[PDB]
DNA sequence: CCAGCGTGCAGC
DNA sequence: GCTGCGCGCTGG
């Protein structure tokens, strides 16, 4: 399962091969302007490549990298948790999950499997993506 | 100038 | 159901 690319470019398109990634994503930006967020989203993965390390951080340090987004202590300290729970929690969709809602799962579902054609989106960006696949699917395969 | 917004979410 | 978290960007 390899989600097609699409014309809104959304970030999910390129991080879906791992989700834990993705889904940190997703919790950049909550609320939040991609042109802002994803630049610092690639320092954080710099720094923090993986759930194992970042389940060990100080969400001070975290927080700092996360200070011109807004919601910084607060996101902060959800990363950390996130990722201690994706790792140690048993669970199927990661709405399961601490910091994750509907928009994320909704990502994931769409993205990391395929699972797109089943998701009911009530996020702007996904809802142009997911629209957008439904009528090019046949011609993309 | 400065109010409204940004691919939300948990807690209550 | 509502609210707090929160910065920089935007555009009249
Ligand atoms: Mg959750």
């Amino acid at each position: 399962w390899t989600p097609p690319r699409s014309p809104f470019n959304l970030v999910q398109e390129t991080l879906f091969h791992d989700p834990w990634k993705l889904l940190i994503a997703t919790i950049f930006l909550n609320r939040t302007s991609g042109k802002m967020a994803i630049p610092v989203l690639w320092k954080f993965l710099e720094k923090y490549p993986s759930a194992e390390v970042a389940r060990t951080a100080d969400w001070r340090d975290v927080s700092e990298l996360l200070k011109p987004l807004g919601l910084y202590d607060l996101r902060a300290k959800t990363i950390v948790k996130f990722s201690d729970e994706y790792l140690t929690k048993q669970w199927k969709y990661p709405i399961e999950l601490h910091g994750i809602g509907k928009y994320g799962n909704d990502s994931y579902r769409i993205f990391c499997v395929n699972e797109w054609k089943q998701v009911h989106p009530e996020n702007h960006k996904l809802n142009k993506y997911h629209d957008w696949l439904w009528e090019n699917h046949e011609k993309l395969s």
